[PDB]
């Protein structure tokens, strides 16, 4: 996992703990394009648990680690996606079509599903921290909060934080208890998202005014131009009962199925 400083190259511009910023890395022979993360003893310890976890990870739909550096700063280096995160690709790419963001979302729960398979939780899926490699490959990106589940339980169970609250499930907010459940409670957020082409959930409400919507039994309304199948996997991602919220393994399968309901209409 130890790369080389002098086989790195760092471009001077910022992409986005401190930066992401665009590099390239010497290969046994081919040179890849590579994204970045560079610090600027906590932050340390975060930035080797996050490459701890990418290390055990190995799936075409998770964003690949290169390996860790360590020279004017602490480094994480990564496979680049090159289209960036997929809210700001949406909010500036409109004409993107229904049959094209079903495509994404469902990369993200085939991700997700192995994610499950592999007992870990992200604990921070939401657009943001999806990428795009092209137009039609999503990958899962930023493993900072993501936990490896012990052998006996599956969930993690958090004792502090500063967290991403509206992606947030009840059993997070109530028992900070993370599962993969809570994940596809994220995931529910996270296609809400992407089918308001970016929009930022629950708009214009604190994090406890969500909790109190959510609470009554209130969801976020059905996107304009979503397809209704959508907005109903949505609400079931939304199921306020851990028990009874579906895993991703039947998320990825109901998301599958409609995508090739829809490219059958679109053939047709
Ligand atoms: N492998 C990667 O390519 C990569 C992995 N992880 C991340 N993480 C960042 C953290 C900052 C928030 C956004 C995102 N979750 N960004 C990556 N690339 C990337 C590519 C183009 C643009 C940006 N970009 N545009 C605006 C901000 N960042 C990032």
């Amino acid at each position: 996992v130890y790369l080389d400083r002098k086989l790195l190259t760092l471009e001077d511009k910022e992409l986005g703990f401190g930066t992401v910023k665009k590099g390239y890395y010497q290969m046994k022979k081919v040179v890849k394009t590579v994204a970045v993360k560079i610090l600027k003893p906590a932050l340390k310890d975060e930035l080797l648990a996050e490459a701890n976890v990418m290390q055990q990870l190995d799936n075409p739909y998770i964003v690949r680690m290169i390996g860790i550096c360590e020279a004017e700063s602490w480094m994480l280096v990564m496979e680049m996606a090159e289209l960036g995160p997929l809210n700001k690709y949406l909010q500036q790419n409109r004409h993107v079509t229904d049959k094209n963001i079903i495509e994404l979302v469902h990369q993200v729960s085939m991700g997700m599903k192995y994610l499950e398979e592999s007992n870990f939780v992200h604990r921070d899926l939401a657009a943001r921290n999806v990428l795009l490699v092209t137009q039609h490959y999503a990958k899962i990106s930023d493993f900072g909060l993501s936990k490896a589940l012990r052998a006996d339980e599956n969930y993690y169970k958090a004792q502090t934080g500063k967290w991403p609250v509206k992606w947030y499930a009840p059993e997070c907010i109530n028992y900070y208890k993370f599962s993969s459940k809570s994940d596809v409670w994220s995931f529910g957020v996270l296609m809400w998202e992407a089918f308001s082409y970016g929009q930022k959930p629950y708009r214009g409400m604190k994090g406890s005014e969500v909790t109190a919507m959510l609470e009554k039994g209130e969801r976020m309304g059905c996107p304009a131009g979503c397809p209704r199948e959508m907005y109903d996997l949505m609400n079931l991602c939304w199921t306020y009962d851990v028990e009874n919220r579906p895993g991703f393994a039947a998320v990825e399968l109901r998301l599958r199925n409609y995508y090739y309901d829809v490219v059958n209409h679109h053939h047709h």
